[PDB]
């Protein structure tokens, strides 16, 4: 019940929500059913229309105008945008020069600069440039703040779980807004797009930025617009609460915009009749941008101009039909379009069977335009699992393309030419960033980051200290002219130990043997050197990573490569090796195929065994460094170390031998030398962190050997190539992976083929930041170089995507 018969009067768009049933008079009211009888009369004034006319000017106030061009108006705070321009000889904010804003220029009692982030729906990154000449304020905030060529939306790259992503800084699996469309098995409800249940507090987790800024005593402007309330009006009433008195007046406000991607979904992203959405647009930020210089607020607010995903071309008859490959359709409930997630239609039903469902969806037909997966082995840069409301069995979706269950619930339900969901690494999908303001930098281009990162930037605008989120903070920093988060790098929690040669072969009882029985104080001393750490400074470039966990392990020095051998695990948690331009790569030798050699400064106890490997005959061995990439014959024995050997499926061998033997002397050649660091990954529970010891799910069979999930490499080289990657000056270039270890290569439809055709193609698609790398190992790398830390954290949060330009 709403009581309906109280009035707005004195209090149009009021910054407290009134508790029913009481009458609202804020701008949320019309979507609760709830405004006051007068709301529409008093609150969404229309009359005379947007703008002054030349005769308007001087005006007897009439207060039943929409905005208004009497003298007193200023004051009143209620102008129309453009009435100094029309009645006293100003111009528009577009036309005057920019000029570098060094310090905020505020009216008096003006304690921050304020913040108001203007957000647009489907606002694709290119365009900027591709409709640059329809939209001159934008391309003025752009030029003349700081802009990325394109901002990464999170996965999937929906509306809903974009716009909280930006509002808590948080991945949809944490903050729960996994898509547009959703169902709780333990609530036992349902999100919709349409309807009362997504109002529930329920859905909404972590923190918002509206919550952060009010429980530290910053008052928000309510960020939410009822979507008949226009554009025109939403504008005015920003200016007016920017009039306040100082004790009442918000420092943060909003601003949607639900085009361009209203019409793109209709029109597709490039078709005609979107030309005028974007027009529309600039002259919104127009509007703003005069309203601003009215107040003399131009030179003291910051601006955000924000994007949460852009459009690709999609239409009906690219659609893939479920009945097409399965003959129980009836039995399962899909949630479709542009990402596909299917369960039980019903949980009585004890036939239902994922297994079989994932078997029949892959690799069916030639063409096939989605490619099914369990969630815990989509690519971990997608972040995409940990949350019940993400079900077992995922598609992902090829770009261009839909999937639906029946034909009939196409036809029965071409419209659109439009739509928008994909990997969030596709070019279609990426968005925008502008920032402009005081507190942002002057005409400054800044590298393509993740829109995870600004919550974190958005609480350093206004002061704030951010939640915990996933975003990496000091990233950012590079965006800003002042207010700069100084952060420190994290405390290592475990020292190594450093173990001398201290067990005689003969106490190895391992089921290993080597044909190594071959025998000089030239290259006997030389040895020990090298067991020493004498190559260390060429194999370990940035410094030994740092254990923030508490750990029991060993650092080992060979001539070709450093690691950071595990007692707890029996393996290395980490390897490093250098590859210059000039290394040869060579065969293992005959006699050497199936050699493994104890570690004399490892004991029995702390190290992996042959025999279980002998009898496990679903698993068989890898290693970490490479014996392809060995400096000389007699360097070649250390790579066959018990403590270099990690545990790997048959199917997975033929992924890692390729990567090892080919590709690595690939990138050296390409980057100018490489330096490698690899290692194992355990996410049993899939929650994109290291697991301990007790969430190990599977070892080597009769052995406490514990199987890894993953395997990961990290890539460094000079960001300049014409520096080899072991004497670099200056910046640094990274690529890294997260490869899932999979007992077969379902996966690639392609792989009965040589690995020259698919292998490089799968270690694409799991690409990874350095920083997700960190988070699944306890782990902190780039320890050590002559860079600012700033700079490292940006290095850690780059993703190479594998994308055209
Ligand atoms: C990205 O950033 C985020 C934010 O930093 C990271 O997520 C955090 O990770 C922590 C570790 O996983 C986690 O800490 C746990 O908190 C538990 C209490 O959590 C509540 O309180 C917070 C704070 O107000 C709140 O934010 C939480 O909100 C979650 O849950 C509600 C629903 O209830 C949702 O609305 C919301 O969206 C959010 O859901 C997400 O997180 C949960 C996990 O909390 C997932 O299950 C969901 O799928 C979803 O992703 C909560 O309301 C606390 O109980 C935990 O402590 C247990 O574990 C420790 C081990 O140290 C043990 O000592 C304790 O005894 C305890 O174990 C007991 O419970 C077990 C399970 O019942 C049981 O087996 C045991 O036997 C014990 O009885 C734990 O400390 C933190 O909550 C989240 N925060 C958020 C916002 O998600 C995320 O990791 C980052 N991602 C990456 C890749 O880096
Ligand atoms: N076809 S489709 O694409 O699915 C599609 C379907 C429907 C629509 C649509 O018309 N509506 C009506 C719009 C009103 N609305 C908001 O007011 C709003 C703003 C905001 O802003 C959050 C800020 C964003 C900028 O950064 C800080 C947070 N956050 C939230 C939620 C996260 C808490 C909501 C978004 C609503 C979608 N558009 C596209
Ligand atoms: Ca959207
Ligand atoms: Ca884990
Ligand atoms: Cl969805
Ligand atoms: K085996
Ligand atoms: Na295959
Ligand atoms: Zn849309």
């Amino acid at each position: 019940w709403t009581a309906t018969s109280g009035s707005c009067k004195g209090r149009c768009f009021e910054l407290q929500e009134v508790g029913p049933p009481d009458c609202r008079c804020d701008n949320l009211c019309k979507s609760y059913s709830s405004c006051c009888h007068d709301f529409d009369e008093l609150c969404l004034k229309t009359a005379r229309g947007w703008e002054c006319t030349k005769d308007r000017c001087g005006e007897v106030r009439n207060e039943e105008n929409a905005c208004h061009c009497s003298e007193d108006c200023l004051s009143r705070g209620d102008c129309c945008t453009n009435y100094q321009v029309v009645c006293k000889g100003e111009s528009h904010w577009v036309d005057d020069d920019c000029e570098e804003i060094k310090v905020p220029e505020c009216p008096a009692g003006f304690v921050r600069p304020p913040l108001i982030i203007f957000s647009v729906d489907g606002f694709r990154a290119s365009y900027m440039k591709k409709g640059s000449k329809v939209m001159p304020n934008i391309e003025k905030l752009r030029s003349c703040g700081t802009h990325a060529p394109y901002m990464r939306p999170v996965y999937p790259t929906k509306t809903f779980p974009n716009l909280y992503t930006l509002a808590t800084g948080l991945y949809p699996e944490s903050h729960g807004i996994v898509g547009n469309s959703m169902y709780d098995p333990v609530f036992d409800a349902s999100f919709h797009l349409r309807g009362r249940e997504k109002f529930n507090h329920r859905w909404w987790g972590g923190q918002p930025l509206w919550i952060t800024a009010t429980k530290q005593g910053v008052r928000a402007g309510t960020f939410f617009w009822s979507v008949s309330i226009p554009h025109e009006r939403r504008i005015l009433t920003i200016l007016q609460w920017l009039s306040l008195p100082d004790n009442e007046r918000p420092s943060v406000y909003a601003f949607y915009s639900e085009q361009p991607d209203f019409s793109g979904h209709k029109y597709g992203p490039f078709g005609p009749e979107m030309t005028n959405p974007l027009r529309e647009i600039d002259k919104t930020v127009g509007q703003l941008m005069d309203g601003l210089k009215q107040l003399r607020l131009h030179r003291c607010v910051n601006v955000i101009f924000v994007g949460d995903h852009g459009m690709e071309d999609v239409t009906c008859d690219r659609t893939e039909f479920l009945s097409n490959y399965l003959t129980n359709v009836d039995d399962i409930t899909l949630v479709p379009g542009t990402l596909g997630r299917i369960r039980a239609k019903s949980i009585n039903n004890s036939k239902y069977d994922p297994k079989t469902i994932i078997a029949a969806l892959t690799c069916k037909k030639p063409d096939q335009h989605f490619k099914p997966y369990m969630k815990q082995h989509l690519p971990k840069r997608l972040h995409y699992a940990n949350n019940r409301r993400i079900e077992d069995i995922h598609l992902l979706v090829d770009r261009r393309w839909h999937v639906a269950r029946k034909p009939l619930d196409v036809y029965k339900k071409c419209f659109f030419q439009g739509d928008h969901g994909f990997d969030n690494k596709v070019n279609s999908m990426q968005t925008v960033f502008v920032g402009y303001g005081p507190t942002f930098k002057y005409r400054t281009k800044v590298p393509p980051f993740e829109n995870i990162e600004l919550y974190n930037v958005m609480c350093d605008l206004l002061g704030l200290k951010p939640a915990p989120n996933n975003g990496t903070h000091g990233s950012l920093n590079h965006l800003l002219r002042t207010n700069t988060f100084r952060p420190t790098m994290p405390d290592e929690v475990s020292r190594p130990n450093y173990p001398g040669i201290m067990y005689l072969q003969s106490e190895f009882d391992l089921g290993c043997t080597c044909d190594d029985k071959v025998e000089n104080k030239l290259e006997e001393l030389n040895k020990r050197l090298h067991t020493k750490g004498s190559t260390k400074e060429r194999h370990l470039l940035y410094g030994r990573p740092a254990v923030l966990y508490r750990t029991s392990y060993d650092i080992l020095y060979h001539t070709d490569f450093e690691s950071g051998y595990s007692e707890i695990f029996l393996m290395p948690l980490w390897t490093s090796y250098t590859i210059s331009k000039q290394a040869e790569v060579s065969s293992i030798p005959e006699h050497l195929t199936n050699c493994v050699r104890p570690d004399v400064r490892v004991s029995p106890g702390f190290s992996q065994n042959c025999l279980a490997y002998k009898n496990d005959k679903q698993m068989s061995y890898g290693f970490l460094f490479p014996p392809y990439l060995s400096s000389s014959p007699e360097a070649k024995y250390d790579a066959f170390l018990v403590t270099n050997m990690v545990p790997m499926y048959p199917a997975f061998k033929r992924v890692w031998a390729y990567f090892q033997r080919v590709l690595v002397k690939k990138y050296a050649s390409e980057r100018n030398g490489v330096n490698v660091i690899s290692g194992p990954i355990f996410d049993y529970n899939y929650d994109g962190l290291r697991d301990t010891e007790d969430e190990i799910k599977q070892y080597v069979e009769g052995s406490s050997i514990p199987v890894p999930t993953h395997y990961y490499s990290i890539i460094t080289s000079c960001l300049d190539f014409t520096q080899p990657a072991d004497k670099c000056d200056g910046p640094l270039s990274v690529s890294s992976f997260i490869l899932p270890h999979r007992p077969d290569n379902d996966e690639s439809c392609n792989s009965s083929e040589d690995e020259s055709k698919w292998v490089e193609e799968l270690m694409k698609m799991h690409t990874a930041r350095v920083r997700d790398i960190e988070h699944l190992t306890g782990l902190d790398f780039y320890r050590k170089t002559s860079r600012s830390y700033s700079e490292i954290l940006t290095l850690k949060t780059y993703l190479h995507t594998y994308e055209s330009e």
